[PDB]
């Protein structure tokens, strides 16, 4: 247009130096009548280094007062070009940084951040100073509103902001909410994260942030399954993966977490991916653990304790424990939890093999008390898990239910289908048999 690009050349070195002599107040106002006549005259350019230029002399004369005065009202002139507000507000929240004194640095944020609401050109920067005043009144204690101020912003919807950038202030948004304990609001903020922004280029530090945050956040429910699958995508980052005690303690509790969890189609078809890896031999104890879940057979919770008790527990310098089963309150819990799936897995064995057992037996075989398996068995009678019917005057057990017509005819019809097909099978190998030696 009329662009003025050397008129403010011109103005602004002798501007500078008037700052410093002392005379601010007057050269503002010229600065305002320059600023004005290229904001009319839509100087991108010339108008953002007036901008830029005011502040700077508001800041370097320790003019705090006409500094966010200034911000305010360089902001609201009229037709102001959205450029110059952004170079305005990216140079004044450098000053940001570099201010130490915390009520002088929180008006100033308190300024900016009103200047920049609802903006979308300057969304990039009140993200930054939301997150950089939260960070003051969280160092500062009063996390409660630490997180309050980092959770109202919608971050996920600021297109400006970089992929990774974004993801960073989901994790700080999750990670405030988990310090104050708020495990509804972790959980929706999640949600907000997708997983396969993992499987780019080097963000492998914000996926073990993300999933050490759930893993967290997943403990305080009690979802094992949930924890073995977050611990499983920690295992599988090329970092922890590049470094033995980095996997290896990863893989520990992959292992005692897929363990811990309540048996079901998920869970049973995890322990086969889990054992299918070759790494579990450089932790033998945990391998042969794992497998002992797996076998079609009883084990024992005084062979288990006798047996793995110290490795998963204390463990040794040469293969540290993990904090599955440590001596904190969350370990002891887990630790319980740990026997009531050797005892739920003894039941399902008992289940699978014996038609009718005595609870003298049961008790025995579970290493529990009859009153105890007795209780223990009937929770589960109740939610389904295992069908058994107790007959508490003789001590009877009974693991067979009632044999429906149908199936006992349908086991009967069964029997001779694959009577019928074997004897097909038969016939044919024979012909083969003929073949070979006539």
């Amino acid at each position: 247009e009329v662009d003025y690009s050397a008129t403010v050349d011109q103005r602004l070195p002798e501007c500078a130096k008037l700052a410093k002599e002392g005379r601010l107040q007057e050269v503002i106002e010229t600065l305002l009548s320059l600023e004005k006549q290229t904001r009319t005259a839509s100087d991108m350019v010339s108008t953002s280094r007036i901008l830029v230029a005011v502040v700077k002399m508001c800041y370097e004369a320790k003019e705090w007062d006409l500094l966010n005065e200034n911000i305010m009202l360089l902001s609201k002139r009229r037709s102001q070009l959205k450029q110059a507000v952004a170079k305005m507000v990216q140079q004044c929240c450098t000053y940001v940084e570099e201010i130490t004194d915390l009520p002088i640095k929180l008006r100033l944020i308190d300024t900016l951040r009103m200047v920049t609401e609802g903006k979308i050109y300057v969304e990039i920067e009140r993200a930054r100073l939301t997150k950089t005043l939260a960070t003051i009144k969280e160092q500062n204690g009063d996390v409660k509103e630490a997180a309050s101020i980092l959770q109202e912003l919608q971050v996920e919807t600021y297109g400006s902001m970089e992929k990774k950038e974004r993801v960073e202030f989901i994790l700080e948004q999750m990670r405030l909410c988990l310090a104050v304990k708020d495990y509804i609001r972790t959980q929706i903020i999640s949600k907000k994260i997708n997983t396969k922004f993992f499987q780019e280029e080097n963000t492998e530090k914000l996926k073990l942030k993300y999933y050490n945050l759930m893993i967290q956040l997943d403990q305080h429910e009690g979802s094992y399954l949930s924890i073995c699958k977050h611990y499983r995508a920690i295992y599988d980052t090329p970092c922890i993966q590049a470094e033995s005690e980095k996997w290896q303690q990863a893989l520990k509790s992959v292992v005692l977490y897929v363990i811990l969890a309540p048996f079901d189609n998920e869970q049973s078809d995890l322990v086969h991916r889990i054992s299918g890896d070759k790494k579990l031999e450089e932790i033998p104890k945990y391998k042969d653990l794992l497998k002992l879940f797996t076998t079609m057979e009883l084990m024992r919770w005084s062979t288990l304790v006798e047996d793995y008790g110290m490795e998963l527990r204390k463990g040794s310098l040469e293969s540290p424990a993990t904090d599955v089963f440590g001596s904190t309150e969350e370990g002891e819990k887990r630790w319980k939890d740990l026997k009531n799936r050797v005892v739920e897995h003894n039941i399902r064995i008992m289940a699978k093999y014996y038609t009718r057992i005595t609870m003298k037996r049961m008790a025995q075989l579970l290493d529990l008390s009859v009153d105890e398996s007795e209780a223990f068995l009937s929770n589960l009678v109740v939610n389904k898990t295992i069908f058994a019917k107790v007959d508490r005057l003789a001590g009877i057990i009974n693991f067979q239910r009632p044999k429906d017509p149908n199936n006992l005819l349908n086991d009967w019809s069964q029997k001779l289908n694959s009577l019928m097909s074997l004897v097909n099978k038969t016939t044919h190998l024979i012909a083969k048999e003929e073949m070979i030696h006539n």
